[PDB]
């Protein structure tokens, strides 16, 4: 296609995020993040060797890794009780049942947020793994934000059901955390920006062109 995100599955991103969250100590989290960056550039190179000159922008992934910096999309207009009802009819669970109740009676506490509970409910029964790329997830989230800007809760529910019915339980966990806009990764935004930049700079391999260096040192 046109971009790397159109070929990277959303399951790769969700897997990376799950490893980061489950990792203790910054070294392992950072190492998984660098694993994901290296996989990204790897996809870029494979696509170029298959004669597909694609952008190498990481923004389609970074906007999901840092949802609270999301400014291209507007507010999703989704709160956790909507997700409770949604998940409470899609599932065919008994209203005020054992599992079903937990979603309604939820209180924001470490890592005991709504997404964790929804994942605990979805792991027993759910769909055929995942099938959407990062670009398709970004398109569906774009549709949710747009429909919210047009004041159409019905269409919000529509597009989000499109998201859910094509995603595995894990993918739904991290999707929920991306709509609520806090991932609880155990590592800071400052650190993510730092590892991103330091990765680029470490791999830049600046080449000393002595003539260009002379022209640089001779003129401010």
């Amino acid at each position: 296609s046109q971009t790397v995100a159109s070929h990277v599955p959303f399951a790769d991103l969700c897997s990376t995020l799950e490893r980061i969250q489950k990792s203790k100590g910054r070294a392992e989290k950072i190492r998984h993040f660098r694993e994901f960056l290296d996989s990204w550039r790897k996809f870029h190179d494979a696509l170029h060797k298959n004669h597909k000159d694609v952008t190498d922008s990481f923004y389609p992934a970074m906007r999901l890794i840092l949802p609270q910096l999301e400014r291209e999309r507007m507010a999703y207009g989704i709160k956790e009780t909507m997700l409770a009802k949604l998940y409470i009819e899609l599932l065919n669970l008994p209203r005020d049942g054992k599992d079903a109740l937990k979603l309604l009676n939820y209180r924001t506490p470490d890592a005991g947020d709504f997404a964790m509970i929804a994942y605990f409910v979805l792991k027993p029964r759910c769909l055929q793994k995942g099938s959407l790329t990062i670009q398709q997830v970004n398109d569906l989230l774009d549709s949710i934000a747009s429909n919210n800007s047009a004041k159409r809760k019905d269409l919000i529910k529509k597009s989000l059901l499109q998201l859910i019915t094509q995603s595995s339980a894990l993918e739904q966990k991290w999707l929920i955390r991306m709509i609520i806009k806090d991932l609880k990764l155990g590592v800071s935004q400052q650190t993510i920006f730092s590892v991103f930049h330091n990765d680029a700079a470490e791999l830049h391999n600046v080449t000393t062109d002595l003539e260009k260096v002379c022209r640089q040192l001779h003129d401010p």
